[PDB]
């Protein structure tokens, strides 16, 4: 278990049609971050890499991801002594 890294939560594996659940808003203990997936990966499949809070993470995106895809991490977002939150990746198509 890697509580200190990002996992495959990209897509936001919901039983739901689309859902993410967004939290930590307003006082800032959520985060945005885009990451750069290229159309090939964004259609297929593949990991990329993100600069976030923690520093260089794995996440592996969809076989469907488009640009303004708002790939949901869950507890991942500013620390404990902020306020722990989430944070969110947004694909950018390159």
């Amino acid at each position: 278990m890697k509580d200190g890294a990002v996992m495959v939560m990209s897509y936001g594996n919901s039983e739901e049609d689309g859902s993410g659940g967004s939290g930590g808003s307003g006082g800032s203990q959520d985060l945005y971050a885009t990451l750069d997936v290229p159309a090939p990966i964004a259609v297929v499949g593949g990991k990329v890499r993100a600069m976030t809070l923690e520093g260089p993470v794995e996440v592996a995106v969809p076989p469907r991801t488009q640009a303004g895809r708002k790939l949901r991490l869950k507890g991942k977002g500013f620390p404990g002594p902020a306020g722990r939150g989430d944070l969110y990746l947004e694909v950018r198509i390159t």
